[PDB]
């Protein structure tokens, strides 16, 4: 659902990208965002 | 649930990474794994 979708929006924010190599730090940034919840 | 549980695990395997930056293409390839 909403978390696959954000997963998917980020793989299209790396694919639109013309970056050969990301910063790590920004990576697991964001996947900490895509699996964030509320608890 | 498993898809987060996966997706913690890459997280968890960056993190022990000593790499600053990393493939781009390989991030991918990982993160479309887990879409599955």
């Amino acid at each position: 659902g909403s978390m696959r979708d954000k997963l998917l929006d980020f793989i299209i924010e790396l694919s639109q990208s013309s970056k050969q190599v990301v910063s790590k730090s920004y990576v697991i940034d964001r996947l900490m965002q895509v699996t964030k919840e509320d608890y």
